Order: C-alpha cells, then structure tokens, then sequence
C-alpha cells in the first residue's frame, strides 16, 4: 500500500474504535493504527474504555509500520509517560465542566475521617469553647 512514518516517532490522531484488544485511532486521511491493549497503559488494562475513549483526540508514539496495508503498530503508555509544553492548550480549561472543582461539598478540599458526617455545616472552631 503506502507509508510516511517511521518507528519511534510521534505523532497525534483521532480515536475510531475500541476493542478487547486495542484501540483503533486515525492518524491522517492516509493512514490509520492500532494502539495494542498491552500499550494503552503499563499495566491493570482491566478494560480499555476505562484508559481510552472512541471520537477523541490521542497523541501516540509508532511502535511499528506495516506498508503493506498503510497500518501502524501504536501505544499511549508511551506518550502518556512523556512530558509537555507546561503552557494552556484549548481543553486544559476542562469546559466540559459543570460543577466547582471541589473535593468535597462542606469546602474546596475537606477530606477527613474522624468528621465524615454531615453535608453542608461543618464543627465551628476550637475557639468556639469558652
């Protein structure tokens, strides 16, 4: 068929499907791979859907090239792994957010044990005792 990738290399696509063994992704209206299960995560790939998503965009490193049909061989544990520009992109806002980005109801970050009760109150402060 064809081919314009090499191993190693890295290069960013768009989710087409999801299977027991791997996720199939659209790199270039030319070319198209498969992310192995083995590589979507180092390890505990209890169920794919819970480490990728179908009709999402993923960046992924070429283990592997197959010009007899124009495949590639593909992981996300790779990139996953690898570092970033720490700069805003257009999703790190998170927009498809609806709620405050709490922890917890009683305040921003509230975890606790020994007071794991109530909802929207909380114990004044010691200086409450006279």
């Amino acid at each position: 068929m064809a081919a314009k990738f090499e191993v190693g290399s890295v290069y960013t696509g768009k989710v087409t499907g999801l299977q027991a063994y791997g996720a199939f992704v659209a790199l270039d209206e030319e070319t198209q791979g498969l992310v192995h299960i083995s590589e979507v995560t180092h390890g505990f790939v209890k169920d794919i859907n819970e480490h990728l998503s179908v009709g999402d965009e993923v960046q992924v490193k070429v283990l592997a090239v197959d010009e007899e049909k124009g495949k590639i061989s593909l992981s996300i544990r790779a990139t996953q792994a690898a570092p970033e520009k720490k700069e805003s992109k257009p999703r790190k806002p998170k927009a498809a957010q609806v709620s405050e980005e709490a922890s917890t109801p009683q305040g921003f970050n509230t975890l606790k044990d020994k007071l794991e009760e109530w909802i929207e109150m909380s114990n004044r402060k010691d200086l409450i005792k006279k």
